[PDB]
């Protein structure tokens, strides 16, 4: 567990995207994880692994309504740091049926940070994104498809990040 992941789990989402200033929407609707955009700020990015493993439905109560109902899921919870400073917390939930073919590598990522630069083989698409907030902080959750196979990605932007 970790205090940033506990705050991530409390985000409250709105069905409709709020009319935020453009600079902030540009960051939140980005069509990729934040890895390369944070590197773009002139920073080295590293992952701190908070939890990785197969879990059952009882452990993903918030993501379950957006994904197929299956017996098991791959859960990945990390902290991403820019030059040693935490900038973001993220939680990814993958139905085990998405872990087939090339997508099985999502399982062995470890501390490599997620990003489109790594999945040049599959067709990547997003069929849903919502923005959320909890006490001054922004976050978002999306349903991405690799080769048509779904996964849920939730990100929380910590106050030290460039969105604030």
């Amino acid at each position: 567990s970790h205090p940033a992941l506990t705050q991530l789990r409390a985000l409250r989402y709105s069905k409709e995207i709020p009319a935020l200033d453009p600079q902030l929407l540009d960051w939140l609707l980005l069509e990729d994880s934040m890895t390369k955009r944070f590197e773009q700020q002139g920073k080295t990015v590293s992952v701190t692994m908070i939890r990785e493993g197969f879990v059952e439905q009882n452990e993903i109560p918030e993501e379950l309504p957006l994904l197929p109902k299956e017996s098991r899921y791959w859960l990945r919870e990390i902290l991403l740091s820019a030059d040693g400073e935490p900038w973001l917390a993220a939680r990814t939930v993958v139905p085990v049926s998405t872990l087939s073919g090339p997508e099985l590598a999502l399982q062995k990522l470890g501390k490599t940070p997620l990003g489109r630069y790594l999945f040049t083989s599959s067709t990547l698409t997003r069929d849903f994104i919502e923005i959320g907030r909890d006490a001054g902080l922004w976050g978002r959750r999306s349903r991405l498809r690799l080769s048509g196979k779904p996964l849920l990605l939730t990100e929380l932007f910590l106050p030290a990040s460039p969105l604030y």
